[PDB]
């Protein structure tokens, strides 16, 4: 047991160091096979686009303070360190949407109270390192212990669902900019329909090779090679149709050119702790505790949540996991790049399942039946570096990254979302809300619990899942992982009293 | 047997009438169904749309004298008398390629001939009608038991194949005439893409809700109406799409407007066949035999192996079939039109085969495996009677069939062509090609004959099929259906010299 109490100072930090550090030069060695090359294809768009995405973001909201070039380096250089000396390779780290929020909101408090932007961030993270250090110092990671399947179901569902929305609404955008009329360029024709025949397009080819895989043509060598070469492929294809196209103007893939921040009037590569203007008031040396907090609870329920999810047992994971070396190498590594002006980084959930569910190996045949079960899962600790090392090294290319547009890579994006869904006994028990009660399969959640009981269930679970996307959708969105934090006391409170112990059991499995 | 020589003069359509008319107010009973107004809606434009094709070619080729009101006209009145008087309701009747290059041939003829054109086309006529009597007469259609397996597989395969390809070239034609460059109408902006998505959207929606039909979802009831209203929907839902946009310009559905001649001023709706400018030449009277039979060779074939298709013993037909009384009604009707100037028509293989599987029933449960074997076919005489009369009504209506675009119609023709290649022989070995041998299933020519043996026998059935489509993509496209008829001497001469006695009978099995 991983997550238990040793009762001496730093005692989990050991034994995951011990536990890990020996399947060291098998983490190197198991790296030669092509399913590694196709994941590391497959996951340096799928690192790349969120970064410039993002960078474009909060170079708007800010006075262009943090721009693109920043955030690029830090995924780089945060990427490469983990990965070099994590506990769990299989994590990929970048910004995100809820960081976002806070940059923006603390941006806004220090235009309003007069004071820099790039100095208290000094503090937050001098903060967060020291938070860190104390809560490794008394291993208060067990308490990774409560968080049972209800909130993790829920977790992965709601981020699922949220990357679907915003890749479907970022089509709707070409739509609304490039009418159907008829007669940063405006009102082209031709555009809004090309971009939906590429994305679509790319999107069939992906599940049309990714169903091959499974399929009963060709030897089975060459078959399986094409099957996990399938997003590349996509990618291929439709670059080069769009490519064949001369007259019609689509969007392309733009990243910044140089190593140099991106207002250089204005900023340095260091930041002095003191006042780099004018001084700093000591008041705020010490009020920077609060958001500190806020920052360590973000950033410690999304890698936790991460980490539990993508080792269950039913994926075969061998070699173990980390949950005290992980947060302390993430939160120190955050609280060290802030003092370069860098922003701070967590383990993403979408992009580290697809690394993860990328990797497996399923076994052939043995007879006709289901769909196969996982038979391994492949860790090493090459991929997630060499993704990090392109994604620093992608600022001397980018005349061949212009080349590529954006709708191609939209049916990257659902493709990604929609496969992350499998494996989450939410969402196959609201297949289950459909078909009629003869047609239910048998695992055990229906043969020991009453039909009407499991739809229960499902509805309390879905009415908790509404609620946590109406608070994101609210200006309120800060709250979000202290209402995700409550649905622990929920669950051994409220459900306990409403489900009978058998139906506890076999509804909130551990495995 | 009912291809059994009688030896009485007429028997054999005695033996037809009597085996048939017998269950005649059951043909009208059956009719009550949702499946049968779904199916009356699906064929009514299968069966309009390629009237107003050919009647536009025809009318193009010939100097205005045959057009599309005329055909549609021919269409109405033969289909209605034929469902109220044939042997096999299930057969759709209409204009189709190999009479088109007659009509222009014979129309060449006649222009580099100083001969009338609609005058000449009476003799002919007659001299089918004679023909026919003839043939019914000595009971001469008993040859079509020498027929086998491997004609009627390369016959289908062929027409399913052709469909293909024409409705996806009849696309390639409006990105030819509206190109992308962007800056009767003629290079317009964002036509040649919406084409393209509206029936790219059909075609998978209609795909989806046959696949929704056979899945586990919903009761069953329900499920299997939706199911069964697929292409109605599809048609419904692309329609309203293309309605919403306003300014972009597509192609519509257009039919002519009055029940009158195309050409009033140099044509009437009866023929003189002594003359109607100037006299017939006497030599041309009883020189019309040559043609004569050409003709009916044509329609013979085609008729004949479409009853053979559809008519097979998986499908399960129980009310009987007709081979004398339907040749002889098909080819009396055609005769007897041609006096009037309207066009000789033949039962369609597409049509026919896509309406006989629309009233198919399927059966369920036990366990997934076999696509579950066929329960029962529901003959009736109303469907292909109402089918009919609605395209002889089309041209009372007319302002609503303006509204429907063509590329919406192309979907529904991609997805015919496509659904029926299921349960042709050649088209399942088609497959055994690629899989390894060590997952071929469980059938009688899989077992009993040797893999490398079956797989010469595709080969050489696919050399026939390709040397039958070169002819006809040959300008001497007028000797096809000779080329066809000489498969039969190749089975009984060369094949049983190669092959075998016992693979013979497993490969060419009659059933």
């Amino acid at each position: 047991d991983p997550l238990r109490r040793t009762g001496r100072p730093f005692g989990g930090l050991i034994r995951d160091v011990r536990r890990r550090y020996p399947h060291y030069l098998s983490d190197f060695r198991d790296a030669l096979d092509p399913q590694c090359l196709a994941a590391v294809i497959f996951i340096y768009f799928a690192a790349l686009s969120p970064a410039i995405t993002f960078g474009g973001l909060l170079g708007e909201k800010t006075q262009d303070l943090i721009g693109v070039s920043e955030l690029i380096m830090s995924t780089a250089l945060q990427g490469v360190v983990f990965c070099l000396l994590g506990a769990q390779p299989l994590l990929v780290i970048g910004f995100s949407g809820p960081l976002l929020v806070f940059e923006e909101a603390f941006f806004s408090f220090c235009s309003s109270n007069h004071l820099e932007y790039l100095v208290g961030r000094v503090w937050i993270g001098f903060w967060l390192v020291f938070l860190a250090l104390l809560m490794v110092a008394l291993e208060g990671s067990f308490l990774v212990r409560f968080v049972s399947r209800f909130t993790q179901e829920i977790f992965a569902f709601l981020i699922s669902l949220i990357f679907i929305y915003e890749t479907f609404y970022k089509l709707v955008k070409i739509f609304q900019e490039h009418p159907l009329h008829g007669c940063k360029p405006r009102g082209q024709p031709n555009t809004a329909l090309l971009s939906l025949v590429l994305m679509a397009g790319t999107f069939f080819i992906a599940f049309f090779l990714r169903k091959f895989k499974n399929s009963r043509f060709f030897p089975g060598r060459i078959r399986r090679v094409i099957g996990d070469f399938g997003v590349p492929i996509a990618i291929l294809i439709m670059v080069l149709v769009d490519y064949s196209i001369e007259d019609t103007y689509t969007q392309k893939l733009s990243v910044p050119s140089g190593f140099s921040v991106t207002a250089p009037e204005k900023r340095g590569w260091v930041i002095n702790p003191l006042g780099e203007k004018s001084p700093f008031p000591v008041w705020m040396m010490v009020a920077s505790l609060l958001p500190a907090i806020l920052v360590f609870i973000l950033i410690f329920m999304e890698t936790q949540i991460t980490t539990l999810i993508i080792s269950k047992k039913e994926r075969m994971l061998q070699k173990g996991s980390g949950f005290h070396l992980d947060l302390l190498l993430i939160v120190a590594m955050g609280g060290i790049c802030a003092l370069f002006g860098l922003p701070w980084l967590a383990a993403a959930t979408v992009r580290s399942v697809t690394h993860a569910n990328a990797l497996t190996v399923m076994s052939k045949a043995v007879a006709p039946g289901d769909k196969p079960k996982i038979q391994e899962v492949k860790e090493q600790r090459v991929t997630g570096l060499l993704v990090a090392l392109l994604v620093g090294l992608s600022i001397v290319i980018g005349d061949l990254l212009r080349q590529i547009p954006l709708a191609v890579l939209f049916g990257i994006f659902l493709y990604m979302g929609v496969t992350s869904l499998n494996g989450i006994q939410f969402y196959e028990r609201l297949h289950l809300l459909l078909m009629p009660p003869k047609h239910h399969p048998d695992v055990t959640y229906v043969k020991k619990v009453r039909t009407l009981r499991m739809h229960l269930f499902t509805a309390l679970q879905l009415l908790c899942l509404a609620l946590l996307w109406a608070v994101m959708s609210t200006a309120a969105s800060l709250a979000f992982p202290f209402i995700l934090i409550l649905t622990v006391p929920l669950r051994m409170v409220v459900l306990t009293r409403i489900f009978t112990d058998r139906e506890m059991k076999c509804l909130d499995a551990n495995e």
